[PDB]
C-alpha cells in the first residue's frame, strides 16, 4: 500500500525572505496521520498556525502566499514544492518570521535537508485526488487546466518576448524530480526587480538566490543550471502551488502563462466541482500508477 509520509527528523534551516529580506529561522518537524503541511509563526505570541491549504491563499502576486486574519506566511511555493516531489504528507513547518527563506532560489537546499534527515512512512494509506473530468480556468490569454491522467505530469508553456529565450512537459513515470526540477531557481528581469524594490518587494533578492536577467542576458557569473532553467522552475511553483490541494494528484496540468492567482483560482475551480475528481489510496503499492522512493 502507498503509505502517509512524515519527516523521520527534524530540519533546521536559515535564510532570507526574497521579498522582505527578512533573516528567517525555519524548522520542519514531524507530524501525525492526516495532519497536512501546517505552517507556525513561532514569532508571534501566541503562535499563528496556518494550514498549506488552497482556502488560506491571500496573496498571489510575485509569490503564494498564506494568510490568517491579518498574519501571513510568505513565499510558500519553492518548500512546497519540495514536499510534494517527495512524498510529504503531513509535517509542521515552523519559521521565526512572515517568509519561507528563499536560499539558493531553488527546491535544491530544501530537498538535500529532507533527504538527510530521512522520512519516515505511517501506517496509514496516502490519500490521492484524482481528476476524473477535464476543469479549465482562463482570464485574458493566461490558461490552466487539469486533464484527467493515470500518473501525474506538469507542461507549463511561457511566452516571454526577452532575447534570453519556452515550454516544457514533465512526467514523473521518466522525469526525476530532484535531479531535474529541483534545482530550478528563481528568476527576476532587472527593469521590474527595481519596480519591485520601488514598492518594497524583493528586498532580499541577489544573484545568491536568483538567475538576474538585464535586457539581454544572465548576469550569473555561473550561468544556468539546465538550458530551459526558467520554465523548469515554472514547472516547480506549479507543483508547489498545486500541493495546496493538501493530498497529491493523480492527474495532468497543463499552464499557458499562468502564475500563482490563476493557478489558485484553478484549484478552487477543482474543489467546488465535486464531480471532477474523488480521493483514492492504492491498498498495494504493486498494482497504484505512481511510485515514490524509499523512504
Ligand atoms: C518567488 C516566486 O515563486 C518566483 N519564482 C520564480 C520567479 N518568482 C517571482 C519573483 C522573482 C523575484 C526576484 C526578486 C529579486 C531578484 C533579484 C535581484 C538582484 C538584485 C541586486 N542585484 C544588484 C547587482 C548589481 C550590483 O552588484 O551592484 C541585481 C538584482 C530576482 C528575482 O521576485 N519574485
Ligand atoms: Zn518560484
Amino acid at each position: 500500500m502507498i503509505k502517509q509520509r512524515t519527516l523521520k527528523n527534524i530540519i533546521r534551516a536559515t535564510g532570507v525572505g526574497l521579498h522582505s529580506g527578512e533573516k528567517v529561522y525555519l524548522t520542519l518537524k514531524p507530524a501525525p496521520v492526516d495532519t497536512g503541511i501546517v505552517f507556525s509563526r513561532t514569532d508571534l505570541d501566541p503562535v499563528v498556525e496556518i494550514p498549506a491549504r488552497a482556502e488560506n491563499v491571500g496573496e498571489t502576486t510575485m509569490s503564494t502566499t498564506l494568510v490568517k486574519g491579518d498574519v501571513k506566511v510568505d513565499t510558500v511555493e519553492h518548500l512546497l514544492s519540495a514536499m510534494a516531489g517527495l512524498g510529504i504528507d503531513n509535517a509542521y513547518v515552523e519559521l521565526s518570521a512572515s517568509e519561507v527563506p528563499i536560499m539558493d532560489g531553488s527546491a535544491g537546499p530544501f530537498v538535500f535537508l529532507i533527504q538527510s534527515a530521512g522520512l519516515q512512512e505511517q501506517e496509514a494509506a496516502k490519500k490521492f485526488i484524482r481528476i476524473k473530468r477535464e476543469v479549465s480556468v482562463e482570464e485574458g490569454d493566461k490558461r490552466a487546466v487539469f486533464v484527467p491522467f493515470d500518473g501525474f505530469k506538469v507542461s507549463f508553456e511561457i511566452d516571454f518576448d526577452h532575447p534570453v529565450f519556452q515550454q516544457a512537459s514533465v512526467d514523473f513515470s521518466s522525469t526525476s524530480f530532484v535531479k531535474e526540477v529541483s534545482r530550478a531557481r528563481t528568476f527576476g528581469f532587472m527593469r521590474d526587480i527595481e519596480y519591485l524594490r520601488s514598492q518594497n518587494l524583493a528586498l532580499g533578492g541577489s544573484v545568491e538566490n536568483a538567475i538576474v536577467v538585464d535586457e539581454n542576458r544572465v548576469l550569473n557569473e555561473d550561468g544556468l543550471r539546465y538550458e530551459d532553467e526558467f520554465v523548469k522552475h515554472k514547472i516547480l511553483d506549479a507543483i508547489g502551488d498545486l500541493y495546496l490541494l493538501g493530498n497529491s494528484l493523480i492527474g495532468e496540468f497543463r499552464g499557458f502563462k499562468s502564475g500563482h492567482a490563476l493557478n489558485n483560482q484553478l484549484l478552487r475551480t477543482l474543489i467546488a466541482d465535486k464531480d471532477a475528481w474523488e480521493v483514492v489510496t492504492f491498498e498495494d503499492a504493486r498494482t497504484a500508477p505512481i511510485s515514490y522512493m524509499r523512504p
